[PDB]
């Protein structure tokens, strides 16, 4: 083909090749193995990816994420209006279809969700290309399994605009259990959980899998909780220990908070693999430094509530298959908040002691999903 994979996620997206039997993920021009699925607007140029991302505090009316929470909706949909609340960039309608409305060279313009989510898969193509070389032709593309036809249809016109032929939309989930190959294990039918948490949304699927057949039978979840709430605690707790230690209230101080958030982003990925974090900021606020580390029981503490609630839609999304817990003969972790051990212990343990699908990297396992699918498709 090349057999290409595209995880075209909420805040992140990642892109997977199938190549000589086995899937590779492909870093992008920083190095990342996952990309923001950010676009900014500047007075010269568009910027998508990490330069999207890494300039998004000095532009953020102008820069656009999140356009998979507009795609294939309708401006007067109620989580359309609910989400505009509380995004920086202004959302308009046009034909009864939401648009982001930025600053573009000096002038005021108009941008479809697909059109957005279309530049994220033109530099996700470009990734893939300087890693293989020459064009990249066609694509696998996940989608949220809880989406309808319009959502799935305006995800596969972002792909054509951005020049890919989509030989298939298929399931987050469904991409994430062919990852770990449980449409090919053990050859009756498996009940499988896929737990996703991410940066921004948290989504329980329950699959059945037959004779390499997927049925979706139960979904459940928060499509505002993710890993981003939990930097959220962390932020307030330090903010607390440095106005206790140095009598400074970096709160009313937009850039001080940002930092703040910044160090406690890096802090919980440490906190994953290490007990403690340690904190290092220059002049944090009135020339004073915030030198400061974290523990691991800490970080648990003060998102005690957030990480033991992830088990209400596991419960619910069981109750709506009209599952017993015990019948679920595969758990499958994916995103980036499935790595705290906290969160995994909590789930093990509500599954009584049963072993996790885990040994995929759970950022890029729907990427991974989605490389293994297109092989398949190109053949
Ligand atoms: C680049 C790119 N890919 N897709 C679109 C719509 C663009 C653009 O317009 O810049
Ligand atoms: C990487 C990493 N380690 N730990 C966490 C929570 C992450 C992430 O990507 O969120």
């Amino acid at each position: 083909g090349p057999a290409i994979g595209i995880d075209l996620g909420t805040t992140y997206s990642c892109v997977g090749v199938f190549q000589h039997g086995k899937v590779e993920i492909i870093a992008n021009d920083q190095g990342n193995r996952t990309t923001p699925s950010y676009v900014a607007f500047t007075d010269t140029e568009r910027l998508i990816g990490d330069a999207a991302k890494n300039q998004v505090a000095m532009n953020p009316t102008n820069t656009i994420f999140d356009a998979k929470r507009l795609i294939g909706r309708k401006f007067e949909d109620a989580t359309v209006q609910s989400d505009m609340k509380h995004w920086p960039f202004r959302v308009v309608s046009e034909g009864g279809k939401p648009k982001v409305q930025v600053e573009y060279k000096g002038e005021t313009k108009t941008f479809f969700p697909e059109e957005i989510s279309s530049m994220v898969l033109t530099k996700m193509k470009e990734i893939a290309e300087a890693y293989l070389g020459g064009k990249v032709h066609s694509a696998v593309i996940t989608v949220p399994a809880y989406f309808n036809d319009s959502q799935r249809q305006a995800t596969k016109d972002a792909g054509t605009i951005t020049g890919l032929n989509v030989l298939r939309i298929i399931n987050e989930p469904t991409a994430a259990a062919i990852a770990y190959g449980l449409d090919k294990k053990g050859c009756g039918e498996k009940n499988v959980l896929i737990f996703d948490l991410g940066g921004g949304t948290f989504d329980v699927s329950i699959l059945t899998i037959e004779d390499g057949i997927f049925e979706v039978k139960s979904t459940a979840g928060d499509t505002h909780l993710g890993g981003e709430d939990f930097d959220n605690r962390m932020v307030s707790h330090l903010a607390e220990e440095f106005k206790r230690k140095h009598k400074k209230d970096i709160g009313p101080n937009k850039r001080a908070v940002r930092r703040l958030r910044t160090a406690c982003e890096r802090a919980k990925r440490t906190l994953s693999s290490s007990t403690q974090a340690s904190i290092e900021i220059d002049s944090l606020y009135e020339g004073v430094d915030f030198y400061t580390s974290i523990t691991r029981a800490r970080f648990e503490e003060l998102n005690a509530d957030l990480f033991r609630g992830t088990l209400e839609p596991v419960e619910k999304a069981l109750r709506d298959a009209k599952l017993d817990k015990g019948q679920i003969q595969e758990i499958v972790l994916v995103g980036g908040s499935t790595r705290i051990p906290k969160i995994q212990k909590l789930l093990q343990d509500f599954f009584n002691g049963k072993e996790l699908n885990k040994s995929i990297n759970p950022d890029e396992a729907v990427a991974y999903g989605a490389a293994v699918q297109a092989a398949i498709l190109i053949g």
